């Protein structure tokens, strides 16, 4: 028992991580056979950023003015190309430490790992979720560009996110692995604002299916509700309406638990018109939405990679 | 910027986490060089839990009846001894990843990452406190035993702590690495109840200056204290006393951010007295104590491994 905000093991990326340095900028790359990957902006000097022509830029560069360091050994790089904000370093010596991986883009309210780290080398890992707002609460300093997210299904590495640039709010945007940024932001320093960020209702209904396995049972209440009743109280508390998709993901969790989906629903209803009266839930003293319905299955069950 | 609970990463143990099967037991194993580590109670039957005796079921067994596998090869046992509550089985064959390491016991209050392992194989990682009443609040189920926390400095893995068993209550009590539970639990099948659960003062105040860093200042007060003063409203709290050597400790985020240790203690005092009216500081409604002050300055200045 007990619930954990709990990220994958990332020994399998800890092994892709090189450092890439252009003229003066340094950041993180990503190497997965005889490939690097990494923000395009690695070109930019800091100049640069108000507005960068980034073919323009790219083109007084060379393949020998890139310098990728996989730990004490270089790499040499033998062609590069732009694909949308991330660079491709092809380099002659395959990644002997490359894990089975795919490229995926995930949809917001998933969630993923990142591995954050500084000059190639891996600093730390947490759990974060694709806020709907496309941007990301990360924990992200300086040098951190290039740093990725990931999930792991068995011995498969789902790639997600590279990380790019933290906006004036102190929230963070990048890309999927084909460079293409979530949500609407650039890699460019200019004024990009976040739109809502509301809550994932189906997570935070997983996390108190979570909450019920392990022993938190004080919000269930004698209530139930409908998908249409339920979603008045979600439009005025900023949280995501609730589909008949997200019940049915729900619904492995309604059977372990033998709680209805739209009995759990009335509970959170109850928990956003009442408050918690200081109470807590799993250790929390608001209301968990970065815990997927998959999430939940798989930390109480036990699934190994 | 950004605050996350962050674990190291996971590489370095993830190449040293084995499956151990005595008779129909199996839970997971620490391979170091040519030493696997792994609980004593992997000798005991569903039966022997009640009251076991160690030594004696341990008679039983030979060398060829402890079955250890890494990954998909088997490893030759060639002895086996009890320390305290933890058996090391020497193998045939150093394990080639063991990484520079030490084992070390940590005093509560202190953080650590945990690697959770089914069958020997990585589940998910997270980060602890050794809780004052010497038990973690963990993400356990069965099969997890085995399992490590550690810290990672630089190169070296610091092991503290291996996973033994979950109490009535739901929390997690478990041994250092040379088989001396934490705390006064033992590895049997009774009556333990943990004492009580206070709250880690110094890493609360760390957790505030984190958040002073980070953006969020709400909580900051016109008023001072002193450190009698604050620990008469701490033990009210069911908080730790602060010492000078916490107050010493807090200097270096005193330093960053210009806020005295005694006056940070002062709005801390506010918090408890007045709870946090609806607010929240990174992301939480609860005052955290899971980040000591070194987590603190390490993942706001960024340093590696
Ligand atoms: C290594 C390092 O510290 O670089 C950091 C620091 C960085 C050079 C930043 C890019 C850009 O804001 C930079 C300028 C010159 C932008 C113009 C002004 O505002 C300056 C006051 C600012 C100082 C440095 C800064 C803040 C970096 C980024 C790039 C982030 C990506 C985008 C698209 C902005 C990085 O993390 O690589
Ligand atoms: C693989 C597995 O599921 O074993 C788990 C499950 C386990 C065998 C447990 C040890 C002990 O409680 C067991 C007994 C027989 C204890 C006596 C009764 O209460 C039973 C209702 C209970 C059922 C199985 C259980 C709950 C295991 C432990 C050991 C934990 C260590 C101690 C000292 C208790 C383990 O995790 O290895």
């Amino acid at each position: 028992s007990g619930f954990r905000k709990m990220a994958f093991p990332s020994g399998k990326v800890e092994g892709c991580m090189v450092q890439v340095t252009c003229g003066t900028t340094t950041l993180n790359g990503l190497w997965l056979d005889d490939v690097v990957y990494c923000p395009r902006h690695v070109i930019c000097t800091s100049e640069d950023m108000l507005n960068p022509n980034y073919e323009d830029l790219l083109i007084r560069k060379s393949n020998h003015n890139f310098l990728v360091q996989a730990g004490n050994v270089q790499l040499r790089v033998i062609g590069h190309s732009m694909q949308n904000c991330v660079l491709k370093l092809k380099v002659d010596t395959a990644n002997p430490k490359t894990p089975k991986y795919k490229f995926v883009r995930i949809q917001p309210g998933q969630t993923f790992s990142v591995l954050a780290c500084y000059n190639g080398s891996p600093s730390g890992v947490y759990q974060c979720a694709m806020r709907p707002n496309f941007t990301i609460k990360g924990s992200f300093l300086n040098g951190s560009c290039g740093s990725v997210g990931f999930n792991i299904d068995y011995d498969c590495v789902s790639f997600c996110y590279m990380h790019h640039m933290e906006l004036p709010t102190g929230v963070h945007a990048g890309t999927d692995l084909e460079g293409n940024f979530y949500g609407p932001f650039v890699d460019r320093q200019t004024a990009q604002a976040a739109g809502t960020d509301t809550t994932i209702t189906v997570n935070v209904l997983a996390w108190l299916y979570a909450a019920v396995i392990n022993g938190d049972r004080w919000f269930l209440n004698r209530f139930t509700t409908t998908l249409n009743d339920f979603n008045l109280v979600a439009m005025k508390y900023n949280y995501e309406p609730l589909t008949q998709d997200h019940v049915d993901i729900l619904g492995p969790l309604s059977a372990q638990t033998g709680i209805a989906v739209l009995d759990m629903c009335a509970s959170l209803k109850e928990l956003l018109q009442n408050g918690m009266n200081g109470r807590t839930i799993l250790g929390s003293a608001l209301l968990e939405d970065e815990f997927t319905p998959f999430d939940v299955v798989r930390q109480c069950s036990g699934v190994t990679f």
